[PDB]
This record gives C-alpha cells, structure tokens and sequence, in this order.
C-alpha cells in the first residue's frame, strides 16, 4: 500500500498543528510529532505518514530530505509569516535540489477578520511558484482536507513525470 511522507512547515503560530490534528481527529485544539492515515482519494488507497514541525540545520534537512511534499502555511492575520514562505520553500529547494518539489501553498486563520493577506496576493505567488494556493481554517475545518489531499494528488503527479 502506498505510503506518502507529508511535512507541514511554517512560522509560529500560523496554525501547523491544528490543521494537521483537524486531518487526524477532526477536532480543533485549544490552549513536533508525527501522525499516521489511511484514505482513498481517487480511488487509490494510501497510508498518509504526517509530521507536524515547529516554526538545527541537520534535524531540518532531514525531514526536508524524507519529506515526498510539503504544506507551507502562513497565516492570513500575519504578513511576516506570508513573507517567510519564500525561505521555507527556498531551503527545501536547495535541500533536495530540484526547482519541482510537490508543495501547495496554505493561508490559514480565513476565519479571522483581522486579514493582513490579500486571497489574490497569496494567488499570484503561488502561481509564481506553479504551486496550488488553498485558503483554510483550522477552527471552523474549511479547506482542510483539500489542502493535504490536493498535496497528495501533487506529489502524485510529479510521481509520473
Ligand atoms: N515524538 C517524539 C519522537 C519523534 C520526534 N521527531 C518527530 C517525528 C519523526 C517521525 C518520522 N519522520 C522522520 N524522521 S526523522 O527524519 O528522523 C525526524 C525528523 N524530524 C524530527 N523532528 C523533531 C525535531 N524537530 C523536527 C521534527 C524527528 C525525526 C523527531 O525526532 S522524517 C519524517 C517525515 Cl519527513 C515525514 C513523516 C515522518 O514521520 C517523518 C518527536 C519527538
Ligand atoms: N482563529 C484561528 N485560530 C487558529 C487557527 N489555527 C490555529 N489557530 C490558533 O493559532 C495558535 C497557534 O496554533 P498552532 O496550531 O499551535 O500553531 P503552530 O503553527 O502549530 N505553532 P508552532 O510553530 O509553535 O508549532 C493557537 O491559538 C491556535 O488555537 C485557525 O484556523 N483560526
Ligand atoms: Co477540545
Ligand atoms: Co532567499
Ligand atoms: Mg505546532
């Protein structure tokens, strides 16, 4: 059964753990490990094998290493966050040197009406980066499976190029 190494990175506080733990218990947290599940998107079967990092250069090239895709979160309420998308991806770039590595663009918070990231701002990065752009809330669970099933289904599709 395919198993697909899922890495979920981004500043503090934007949210990586409540996405990850909303995919896994289907619950929203309130005041670093790994996660594992099976589901069938498109009709494959898969084992999803999760790691749920914080916002040591050896530690992180490691998972940057093992991860098959990543999830860059920002979080729409924190611009500095947004800005830091360009180091996440720029590392694990370098890491497993190649400019294609699946990864999809997540803005999360879209609950919060405190937003400093414009939808269209993160839209045209993402197209920049050729990478899928999902808005989520980890509190209300909108978008989240989408934003790691459309990961899985990337890293799909690199699979056959
Ligand atoms: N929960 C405790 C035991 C695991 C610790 N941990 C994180 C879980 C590692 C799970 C196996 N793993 C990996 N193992 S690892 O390369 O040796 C590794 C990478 N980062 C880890 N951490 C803890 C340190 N800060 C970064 C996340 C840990 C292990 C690392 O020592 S990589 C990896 C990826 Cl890319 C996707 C999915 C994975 O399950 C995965 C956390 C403390
Ligand atoms: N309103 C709102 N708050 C959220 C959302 N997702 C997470 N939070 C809140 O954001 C704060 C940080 O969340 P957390 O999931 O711990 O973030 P993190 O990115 O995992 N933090 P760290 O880098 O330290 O590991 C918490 O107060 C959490 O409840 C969301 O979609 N909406
Ligand atoms: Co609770
Ligand atoms: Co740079
Ligand atoms: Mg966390």
């Amino acid at each position: 059964m395919t198993e697909y190494k899922l890495v979920v990175v981004g500043a503090g506080g934007v949210g990586k753990s409540a996405l990850t733990i909303q995919l896994i218990q289907n619950h929203f947290v309130d005041e670093e490990d790994s996660y594992r599940k099976q589901v069938v998107i498109d009709g494959e079967t898969c084992l999803l094998d999760i790691l749920d990092t914080a916002g040591y250069s050896a530690m992180r090239d490691q998972y940057m290493r093992t991860g098959e895709g990543f999830l860059c979160v920002f979080a729409i309420n924190n611009t500095k966050s947004f800005e830091d998308i360009h180091h996440y991806r720029e590392q694990i770039k370098r890491v497993k040197d190649s400019e294609d590595v699946p990864m999809v663009l997540v803005g999360n918070k879209s609950d919060l009406p405190s937003r400093t990231v414009d939808t269209k701002q993160a839209q045209d990065l993402a197209r920049s980066y050729g990478i899928p752009f999902i808005e989520t809330s980890a509190k209300t669970r909108q978008r989240v499976e989408d934003a790691f099933y459309t990961l899985v289904r990337e890293i799909r599709q690199y699979r056959l190029k």
